[PDB]
């Protein structure tokens, strides 16, 4: 049918010409910063020495610099022909044509890639290009051309490439094949003038329901991966340069930043021209902002605060020359998403959010791509979903009509959505023949509105004024109460806890000095008291480790030393430093000082006897049997047993061998117990597995009303030797029957049921939590409490804690090591059904003491008249540039009780202020809605 | 999903009103003209009679007149609304508001229809409706209305149809979902108010590559069928004034009619008003005759002269006011075509042709529906293919979406072909909403050139300019040599052999008294001598039974006694009565004239003895054994041995019973001879069968050089009795191997293979044949004479023919009764082989012998200086207006050898001239191509 024929046959096979210069051309190599190497060029003879021709090399962490000093061929003649210099590209480095240094050219771009040299300026520059090496050895060579002739080429290229894509029943396949056809008539013979007349023969046969399609160049770039956060610092400044040089070749096109802070490494970096360069290419077109954040992480480990930050210290650039936003939320990489994203986005005045997994195309009670979020507050969110084929649709895309058909299935609307760009990387490419794309495309299909129309270059903005207009305002809309599900690749998520150790250990105490700070503003006045300028450093640091990528713990080995170094250790090290600088002239008011934060026995018989409750491990089984209440009267048989299964899949996603059955960890025991006391009781028993390892978990708790407490504290502490690939799990079958899970989410509590949904696709059913999980139906239940796991899962009523996993991913300290680990379970009563969750969250404090010399009154308990157990402050701080300080609370208990809030405070005023600490006129509500964040803010 | 939801709910659930009129109101039928019962209405009392009722009735070939008188409602309150009478459409009849009696109005079309009442003119009128019976009670109701809420129940109906056509993938069907949602929500709670304003609100949800589609209503009309001709003379008028009433009411509409004589039709039955109806109609637009052919006719039966007179016979229109034609040739019902139609049609002026089925979808080594065909003559043909839904696609079509996405596979084009209006039935019904489904069409897709624009008011005038330019001229091109092959339905072509025999004999006759006639032009002269008034009148019946559908025997009872009517019968009993007449002051010259026109023994040893052949059927086989020839050396083993397989198919097409065994008539015979002499000799053997029934074939033949003739004379003579359902074939096996079958088409010998083409489906494979087939190596070869059977078959070098076939269709003729048969068997040799296609297509000459008193001399040669054995003169015949003639030859044999043309005349002159007999200034050629036409004319 010829369908080899014309497809294969001209694809493969003044004009293009290459020439090559020897001399001038010059190497550089660092085997121990652009300004550096400037002064160490021209002085002397330096390690910089000729090169000429193609150079070896070999792994190492060095890079290695490239000078070429050009002259310009004869005049005229080569002048009108196309200059350009093919370069190999290398895992990173920078491009630059320096005098003295104006310039920074773009390099992270793919293997294949295009350098012009101005035609304006007749004489003789130089050029600085740098190779990191992880070796690549870069081909280097001058190449002369014509632009008309290689048009043709391309245009050819993607004119069969389109034949293939559109239906063989259609006209247009059969059409496109004879377009291919009259053109490799004068192409073959090898006739320079035939190929440029063929060229407008093949224009003439090219131009002879609503809709639209749309994309947007952006690049998606993980600050820790991989590769570092330093060298990837460097890969960042070639993203800016390949949208600067392709402003001038094209216009209208568009680019998108999900990172707030990516201007200020700019700035940092290149402090001088390119702080000028910004302001004329934000303000004008082209560039916008999306969600004016800080960071890009998962929103599921960390607390609001996290969140609040990123949000305010993000709204900081706007205070500089900036602020061309958008009012898209833009999170493709970060693995599932809060249910108070809804409330969050409103507040921090952005209406719309983008979802690139965690969805479906099918009748779900769930219609199409685009979406209408309402959170489990209440609230509505209107998001933009890209469809199945994620952000690698538009990446690197040549294809054309290739992904157009799948892009409009799952998408209704009145248009569909194309993301374009590589999300995978140092940072993605953006391609300079995007201009032809859009042309080429208009080539295809007419001008006018009849057929949908290809324009590139429109704005979100713009976007979303069209589905203002064409979808109604909405009532019955679709529907997903929650977070989304779909393959979450948990993964490193519950792998390396000392990571997370040392994070969530840092999280609260970063979270620790930030209110009570500004409780000493009467004691010693100059700005009155607070770090303002100290902890907004402090936070600097911090949410650099907490993006979606590194805060798991999922990346190369080289990194993962960069996260238990000074990095996460040094805040808490300068934390301690300043809780114990702080106290000095503050505590001395204060002879002996309990510091804390808040507002108002037998072996063979095996028993601990007291009066609460009881829970016994049977002799040489080493299996908890009875967990009994006597009041309630429910008795527990299948507790804490110990469970290890492998793990046959890579550090992303987690896949267990088919049927594989789980080791327990019973053995010939022996029975011990450490100290004896009515204040300090633990027994010990021993557990032990094939190939020798100890595993130890640690048994405390405080009686009744001489010890008091309602809450049992159990402490994991492990050494990993030999075996790895391997998941560890501790069980808690509560012998219940429940179709609902309780479930503390960030800032609120989820419900979800027993079951996953009926369309989930993986075996293996494990859901990511903060502190801990119960299952109530309100008489009655059991609630665990965890410390340093995130993860749980839900068995048919069974509760399962992850404490370690040991990925197969190339990295080896996810394998072996220590680790110390801790978790609880907790009766559960109606009574006590709101005490559980108060007893479970903040429960990760540590005591700490210490006195001063003697003078004054200790005592002083500072808060004014609110007193709601069902909400929990877990957020007030200061501002930035005054000193106003702001107050957020958010409801514990809802979705029954309506809480009615009376908090206030006295001598000074108070305002309802959102997320982004900015000022909102309603006023203090004196009731709270179930689910709901309030946030204020107090002025003197 | 909601599919069943939107689709089956609103669409099934002043305005619409119906009153009713019992009075007033008349019937009237005949069980014994519109001008005859004109004059019997308002005289006296006649049958004409009071119905104000439901009128039942029975089979009956009557018709029932029937007459309303209405007067129109109050004055100003039911004159806004729109006035309609409904009425249940009979078998056939007419429609008229007579006064005296203008008009004619339009009824054949489908069971539902409407009839306006002029809303210009204040009063009381009447109505005349007749119903043909075959029975059929009719409904008549008056009703009332409105036009704006009807629209929007149309366009609904229409747009949820199209919902479900578009694919499910696009957002098209989700979105006329969503407009057949908002529509069903102020449309079901009854209010007027809302109806009205969400049909403007429709229209806003409506409005908001280079493709054309378009179509022509037209109206294919059978002559004579399962009912008459008579009859469906009164079908015919019904086609004309359905255009008429839709002129005013719709523009653009184009309409096209198979039949220029048509247009006689309604000349002679409303010669009056109507024919001034047709000049404004026909000049300005909206008509188009297509082909100007007297008659639509299976091409391979008869001869080119009666092919040659429906181009010239319906060229005499042209002379008449008309003439706005189209340059395509119509034949959809048409089941096979000539390998001389490329020949024929450029010479008459007409380029384009259509063909409904014999093509197929697939490389083929040809690419697609629209085809340039090139015959084995060697000139070509622009064709135009529907696809393979042929012409019952857009036949009764509110489907809109529905077959425009199959249409567009077969075909490339730039644009696809429909084709509107049934073929099947007395007549084709254009339908009145057609305004509407052009408008509708355009609502759903935008305005400007963009996506393909809708106009169904496009002429295919100006669709072949569009091929002439976006196609090449071309050189290499879609080729298919010959004719087409699909299923053929071959059916009744050779069943009822009665109906041929009379027709054949019939066509030789007519075709006998044609030139000869011109060739007495000396001898008394008035005009001189031609019968030019007498003749014309002659072929004007003949062409009225040889149309597609009548000519081969499928039709009804009724009618096929009127094909053995003196309609056949009289036409050879007229010519014999001509021929008996110019003889008698013709022939008076010649004492004894014989007429003919051309230019230049055993029985126990089982022999007839002479010198040319041999052949012998064994004792007590029935079998012939041994056919011979001395000289050449071939002998035959398996001959004419008569074999019977029963048929369970209709009459359309053949299909055998799955491996039924074919019962061989041989049985214990007995031997006899009828006459004795070395003059005539025939040996007589019976056969027999189960219900015994005599089969009896006839031997005759002469000897060498007394009896003198190269070939064979076996005629078959059998009177069916019994079984039915059964197909009679003689078999002549060869016992030969070639791949190539030697045949005689209509005007030349086209090449077929002894194998049917491997795309073929049907497994029985038979050919329809004119006279002889032949199978050649050219050394050597068997000719196969026959008569009355026009069928033959192909079985690996078998040779088969068709005696009888009996239907299962309900005819009752089609069984049983006697039939004449007569074909022959001849020896092939290669100085012979252009001697049995001498001998056998005009064979059929019948010997007659008169003569009158003597005085002269009555032998004249009269031809001048031709000579050319290759070439055949077919027709000869005068003109119409002068009396100039005409002489059309073809050469017999081609493919091989060009023939030099030495043929002229003498004392006057010659032109070539084309197959319409118009002037044509190359002259004539003195060499012949391979099978080509060449005709000329003579003048004074």
């Amino acid at each position: 049918x010829x369908x080899x024929x014309x497809x294969x046959x001209x694809x493969x096979x003044k004009r293009i010409s290459l020439d090559h210069d020897h001399v001038k051309v010059w190497w550089y190599q660092v085997s121990f910063s652009w300004k550096s190497i400037i002064e160490r060029d021209k002085k002397g003879e330096l390690e910089f020495r000729e090169a000429n021709i193609n150079q070896p090399f070999g792994p190492s962490w060095s890079t290695t610099w490239f000078k070429v000093k050009i002259s310009l061929p004869e005049d005229w003649v080569k002048s009108n022909e196309q200059l350009l210099f093919q370069w190999d590209c290398s895992n990173e480095g920078i491009v630059i044509d320096p005098k003295t240094l104006i310039p920074v050219t773009a390099f992270s771009g793919g293997e294949r890639t295009e350098y012009v040299l101005p035609k304006t300026s007749d004489g003789k520059h130089f050029f600085y290009i740098e190779a990191g090496n992880n070796d690549d050895n870069r081909f280097f060579h001058l190449r002369k051309a014509d632009l008309d002739a290689r048009a043709l080429y391309i245009d050819f290229w993607m004119l069969g490439d389109a034949a293939r894509e559109l239906p063989g029943d259609s006209w247009q396949k059969h059409q496109a094949r004879q377009l291919g056809n009259a053109v490799m008539n004068l192409f073959d013979p090898n006739d320079r003038s035939s190929v440029r007349k063929c060229r407008e023969l093949l224009q003439r046969e090219y131009f002879d329901v609503l809709t639209n399609v749309y994309g947007i160049g952006n690049c998606h770039i993980d600050t820790a991966w991989l590769w570092p956060f330093a060298e990837t610092r460097r890969k960042i400044v070639r993203s800016w340069s390949s949208q600067c040089t392709l402003m001038d070749r094209f216009p209208e096109y568009k680019f998108v930043a999900s990172q707030a802070q990516q201007f200020k490494w700019l700035l940092e970096d290149h402090p001088e021209f390119f702080n000028k360069v910004l302001i004329p290419k934000i303000q004008q077109s082209q560039f916008f902002a999306v969600g004016g954040t800080w960071v890009e992480n998962d929103t599921n480990i960390p607390s609001g605060e996290s969140l609040a930050r990123q949000f305010f210290f993000g709204q900081r650039f706007f205070l500089k020359h900036f602020g061309l936003k958008s009012k898209i939320f833009w999170l493709p990489d970060t693995f599932g998403y809060s249910s108070q994203m809804p409330q969050l986005c409103r507040l921090s005045g952005i209406d719309k959010f983008l979802t690139q997994k965690l969805s479906w195309n099918n009748i779900n009670s769930f219609p199409h791509s685009t979406f209408n979020w309402a959170g489990i507050d209440g609230s509505q969110l209107l998001t933009h979903m890209p469809p199945g084929n994620t952000y690698t649709a538009d990446s690197h895309f040549g294809d054309v009509l290739r992904t157009a058909k799948q892009n409009k299935t799952p998408e209704y609307y009145g248009s569909g959505l194309m993301l374009y760009g590589k999300g995978d990387g140092g940072g993605g490419p953006t391609e300079e023949m995007l201009q032809k794309m859009r042309r080429i495309r208009s080539m295809n299909n007419r001008n006018g509105n009849v057929i949908p129309k290809l324009q590139v270059g429109i704005t979100v903005d713009e976007f979303y004024d069209d589905i203002l207009k064409r979808t109604n305002q909405g009532h019955d809309l679709p529907t997903w109460s929650g977070e989304l599900y779909f393959e979450f690749h948990r993964g490193t998520y519950t792998s390396q806890a000392q990571t997370k150790k040392l994070m969530r250990l840092s999280e609260i105490k970063l979270h620790d000095l930030e209110w009570i700070a500004a409780k000493t503003s009467v004691l010693y006045p100059d700005s009155y008291k607070y770090p303002s300028k100290q902890i907004n450093e402090l936070w600097e640091n911090v949410l650099l480790c907490q993006f979606h990528d590194v805060l798991p713990g999922s990346c190369i080995e080289m990194v993962y030393k960069y996260e238990a170094v000074p990095m996460l250790h040094n805040v808490v090290k300068e934390c301690t430093s300043l809780i114990d600088k702080t106290v000095q002239f503050l505590q001395s008011q204060s002879k002996a000082d309990l510091v804390e934060m808040r507002t108002l026995g037998y072996d063979d018989y095996i028993v601990l006897a007291n009066g609460k409750l009881k829970v016994i491990i049977c002799k040489k089984t080493g299996v908890i049997t009875s967990i009994t209440d006597e009041t309630l009267g429910v008795e527990y048989l299948d507790f804490v047993i110990y469970d290890d299964k492998p793990l046959g899949w890579q550090a992303w996603d987690t896949e267990l061998y088919s049927v594989n059955q789980y080791k327990y960890v019973t053995k010939p025991k022996k029975v011990q117990v450490s100290c004896n006391t009515k204040e300090k009781c633990a027994v010990e028993v021993i557990f032990q597995i094939s190939e020798k390892c100890k595993i130890k978990s640690v048994i405390s708790l405080n009686a009744t009303a001489d010890a008091k407490l309602s809450k049992v504290d159990i402490s994991t502490t492990v050494e990993n030797w030999d075996a790895r690939n391997k998941f560890l799990k501790v069980e808690f079958p509560v012998n219940i029957r429940n179709d609902f899970a309780s479930y503390e989410t960030q800032f609120g509590i989820t419900k979800r049921p027993t079951h996953y949904n009926t369309s989930w696709d993986v075996a293996k059913f494990e859901v990511c939590h903060h502190k801990f999980a119960d299952y109530s139906e309100y008489s009655k239940g059991v609630s665990i409490l965890n410390d340093c796991k995130y993860g749980f899962s839900t068995h048919g009523n069974l509760m399962r804690l992850s404490l370690l996993r040991s990925p197969k991913a190339p990295d080896a300290h996810a394998d072996m090591g220590t680790h110390e680990i801790k978790y609880a379970i907790y009766p559960h009563r109606g009574a006590l059904s709101s005490d559980t969750v108060k007893l479970a969250h903040e429960f990760n404090y540590c005591f700490k003491y210490k006195l001063p010399k003697d003078i004054g009154m200790n005592f002083d308990d500072i808060i004014s008249i609110s007193g709601d157990e069902n909400v929990i402050l877990s957020n007030i701080k200061r501002g930035e540039d005054e000193q106003s300080i702001v107050v957020r609370v958010y409801e514990s208990l809802g979705g029954e009780s309506f809480a009615s809030l009376n908090t206030t405070l006295n001598l000074k005023r108070i305002e309802k202020v959102d997320n982004l600490e900015m000022k909102v006129y309603n006023r203090i509500p004196i009731k709270l809605r179930p689910f709901e964040i309030a946030s204020f803010r107090l002025y003197f």
